[PDB]
């Protein structure tokens, strides 16, 4: 939970960085959504975390309707932040869904064939991302959720090189590399426990551990 005046500062930053996609003044953006992530540390709950996600939203959609790209990038890069310090698989969840909405928001101000490229592309990660988590919650294992949640840390920073750079191919097949590698660490995760014979079982394991370093090393 949070304090009624916790709600209250972030609507007020809210509103202070919405203004500035607006008028396009990066900078404040880029301040305002600085606040709101200090306020999410100091306050360090699930909840926070998820209202300061939404702000990050709420500047993006905004800016994009102004046709302010910078604003959207200080979106991204903040939601990403967020991701990359959080350590439970509801925030990467929320994180890489928002990350698919401003892709989107890229697109209706862009308006780009690499736009169209990029959002396409981000929602297939934010799914494999998803099922990685499922899948690894199914297990029951933490250590196998850490990985769902590793790999989604990886496809939310990936996916923000995309927004920023669309037209840049190295970052496209980047991702498409860390995508990838979830998908086969997915299949992996449920030939290891699924498989009939123990042949199948143990190169899936080592499966698995494979995909992981390659994604590291993109």
């Amino acid at each position: 939970g949070t304090t009624e005046d916790e709600r209250r500062e972030l609507e007020k930053v809210a509103r202070k960085a919405i203004e500035a996609a607006r008028e396009g003044n990066t900078d404040e953006v880029r301040e305002q959504l600085q606040r709101a992530l200090e306020i999410a540390r100091e306050s360090g709950t699930k909840t926070a975390v998820k209202l300061a996600l939404d702000v990050a939203l709420r500047v993006a959609q905004e800016a994009a309707k102004r046709g302010n790209k910078d604003a959207i990038d200080e979106a991204a890069e903040v939601v990403v932040r967020i991701a990359e310090e959080s350590n439970n698989s509801d925030a990467l969840e929320q994180a890489l869904r928002v990350l698919e909405e401003i892709a989107k928001a890229v697109l209706k101000s862009e308006k780009t064939e690499d736009a169209k490229k990029a959002v396409k592309l981000v929602q297939e990660a934010y799914k494999a991302a998803q099922r990685a988590i499922e899948a690894a919650k199914r297990t029951g294992t933490p250590d196998v959720i850490k990985l769902a949640i590793k790999l989604a840390k990886l496809a939310a920073r990936a996916a923000l090189e995309v927004i920023k750079r669309p037209k840049s191919e190295e970052v496209n097949e980047a991702l498409k590399k860390i995508v990838k590698a979830i998908q086969e660490a997915v299949e992996s995760l449920r030939e290891a426990e699924e498989s009939g014979d123990p042949e199948k079982r143990e190169k899936a394991r080592e499966r698995v551990r494979e995909a992981v370093e390659r994604a590291e090393e993109v």
